[PDB]
């Protein structure tokens, strides 16, 4: 039993280090000690070009989970994007974007057996009685104001026009968790309200198989007053360099620093190091083997923001290269990327 | 002319008697245009299976359906089983709800309706046959209206703002609104308490620039037996005559019913004579002992209204005749549930449920 318990403890510690919040790691240990494959999932509204957090950052946690034997589902939330007034509600364009998402994921670390690309409308229509019965029962269990606390999962707020779709959307997202038999909800922190709703629903219905909530931190925006104007998976080297140099990067400050966050959350996990290239008069080249020294050097002003930007832009361009090469060589992926670049984001 | 004059003449007489069994028709101009089609018009009413059926949903409904089906319409009975589940009927138990729905169909099949142009559709069954079409409608309707506009439809569920409002009370009117388009309904023929969601569907047509808008042909609410009961309902105790009540129960309920002398306002006994008995028989034959003035036949409603308001018809005489005619109209239903052994046990089974 020793070797069986040793690895699970170090698995949990590596998971909790790359995850911002885990609702009860004690339950996660119970599921990690199961003689089966766990079901993890994340969901995505095909609303346009893919954010760097949904591709490069996503591959880091996904490969950590799948390499231990877990299955990770990519929930292509096409009906949710239509419900959330994305892509002018055109479901035809949404499915085009969804196909572009699969091509990006397959070229940035998710061309794997333990990854599944599931379309929301396709899977719901296969078992509609089961899915919609879930949605109905969930709506019967919570009041309006409790459901309006989940408005953040759509990028909305209670200060604007609150449409009935904003009540229906979280009922369906809560239903997906049971419909997909999810063990671990691996979504961003901005999704935790509806994730806490599914656990609350289990207590109401006396369901003992409660999903574990494993939230990953939100990558801040490139500009100043931003916490969630961004790097896209299709940006060329010229675009990444232009966006990084104009980005917000306050000296000695780590919070809401999108440049440091890219180095801490994407670059460092992907390389197990951070090679900072500088001129000698600015401190010279230095190889960082721990985030503790990187944080210390930036807070104390050892790393100037200009030097951090140039290295972050260089690393991001290295990580985006297999994506660029897939879209420049796979002609069917190129035409798919060229077509979705013609859409108005709503 | 020849055929043009005769054709336009029968359309206006079909329009005139349809509006007679109607409390409010949202745009009669639209209804006359609908009748100008050689195809059958699709009308529908929906029912939550939530226990015993009372006469407003059985006797009163058969009169309206017979008038529509004999005038070139097809009528759909929409068994709203999932809606009853969504509204916490029969303790939400979907198995009990489906048995009540089967009991409803047994009553309607023995109410004396022309079954050739009548269909019974289960919501859950039809939705699951075309779930992509149906739920796409629900989703698009939810995108079109805000929560405050949707909460104006709470009365279609018998709900109020003063109580805790669950999300089911937002999804319910979105689904009922979608039913109208899912069934390709030309005429929403429901009670007037349903008009808010019927107005929502017409507003949805204007949002989506849909030119085929449904006609709202609402019927009045049959009042309850006691004074002040504006609507007969099983949620209001002692207010209803049920389709399974015996002659003794009907007589006993009507004798204690509210029937103020010389006034028809808020008079439920007079309402049963007007909305149920008179349209069924096309006359009201008031039977009386010679001690009390002998029999008298009323061929129009005003003749009946005039004799009652001025005191020529005593309340007891009106109550005795209303009880007798209702007992006669319920007789084919009683015959079915006493001769059809399978229907009798079905009635016995649903009466063992607890109403919620
Ligand atoms: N800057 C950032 N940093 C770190 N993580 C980030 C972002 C970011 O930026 C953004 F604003 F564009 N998204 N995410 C994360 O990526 C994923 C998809 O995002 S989404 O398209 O918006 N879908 C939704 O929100 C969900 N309602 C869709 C959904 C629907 C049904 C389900 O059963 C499950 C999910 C979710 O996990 C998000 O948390
Ligand atoms: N006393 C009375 N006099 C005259 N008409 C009366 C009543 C009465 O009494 C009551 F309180 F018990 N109901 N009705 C009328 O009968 C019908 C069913 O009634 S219900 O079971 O409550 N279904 C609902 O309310 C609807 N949400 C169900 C529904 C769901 C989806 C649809 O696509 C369409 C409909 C509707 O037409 C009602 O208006
Ligand atoms: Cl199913
Ligand atoms: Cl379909
Ligand atoms: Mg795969
Ligand atoms: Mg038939």
């Amino acid at each position: 039993e020793e070797s069986k318990i040793e690895d699970v403890d170090k698995i949990l510690n590596d998971i909790l280090s790359i995850s911002s919040e885990c609702i009860q790691p004690d339950e996660l240990r119970v599921k990690l000690l199961l003689k089966r494959k766990l079901i993890c999932y994340d969901g995505f509204e095909p609303s346009g070009r893919m954010h760097i957090a949904q591709g490069l950052l996503k591959s880091i946690i996904v490969n950590k989970l799948t390499s231990n034997g877990c299955t990770f589902i990519f929930w292509i939330a096409d009906w949710f994007a239509h419900l959330n007034n994305k892509m002018s509600g055109d479901l035809k364009k949404i499915k085009k974007v969804g196909s572009y998402f699969i091509e990006v994921w397959k070229s940035c670390g998710m061309n794997m057996e333990n990854v599944q690309f599931l379309w929301a409308s396709e899977e719901i229509n296969k078992k509609p009685n089961e899915y919609w019965s879930l949605v109905l029962d969930i709506s019967r269990s919570f009041n309006i104001n409790r459901m309006k606390r989940c408005l953040k999962i759509m990028g909305r707020s209670e200060g604007e026009e609150n449409y009935c779709s904003q009540i229906l959307y979280p009922c369906m997202q809560c239903a997906d968790i049971f419909f997909l038999n999810v063990d671990i909800c691996q979504l961003g922190i901005d999704q935790r309200k509806v994730n806490m709703l599914a656990r609350e629903y289990c207590d109401i219905k006396k369901i003992k198989k409660k999903p574990v909530i494993l939230s990953h931190g939100m990558l801040p925006g490139l500009l100043e007053g931003q916490e969630k104007s961004a790097i896209f998976m299709d940006d060329s080297e010229s675009d990444v360099n232009r966006k990084i140099k104009k980005a917000y990067c306050p000296p000695n400050v780590i919070e809401n620093n999108p440049i440091y966050a890219y180095a801490k959350s994407i670059i460092f996990p992907s390389y197990n190091e951070f090679n900072l290239v500088r001129k000698e008069k600015n401190g010279g080249d230095k190889t960082y083997y721990t985030l503790q020294e990187l944080e210390h050097d930036y807070v104390n002003g050892f790393i100037h923001p200009l030097d951090l930007k140039d290295n972050v832009a260089m690393y991001i361009n290295k990580l985006l290269q297999p994506v660029r090469d897939h879209f420049q060589n796979n002609i069917e992926a190129k035409n798919l990327l060229n077509e979705i670049k013609k859409y108005k984001v709503t």
